[PDB]
């Protein structure tokens, strides 16, 4: 039962990490790296969030990125909304 839900969530996490990496101009971003430690600013926060919203086809507060601050944290806070 939760093998499936772990697979579901890791797939989202992969995609969100790629959005962060592209936006922040890095080859990749780790699941637990802090947004600000990566040089993330308000412009990046908006772009990442806009793209994650297009990805899951749902509107999300910018607080979702800015209060979780990691790709894994954001994933979980989004994966919840969808569940």
């Amino acid at each position: 039962a939760p093998r499936g839900e772990r697979t579901r969530r890791r797939a989202l996490e992969r995609d969100i990490a790629a959005i962060w990496a592209e936006t922040l101009g890095r080859d990749s971003v780790g699941p637990h790296e802090d947004f600000a430690a990566l040089g993330g600013n308000s412009i990046h926060a908006i772009k990442i969030t806009n793209r994650v919203e297009e990805l899951v086809d749902a509107e999300l507060s910018i607080r979702v990125l800015l209060e979780t601050r990691t790709v894994a944290g954001m994933t979980d806070h989004v994966h919840a909304t969808l569940t």
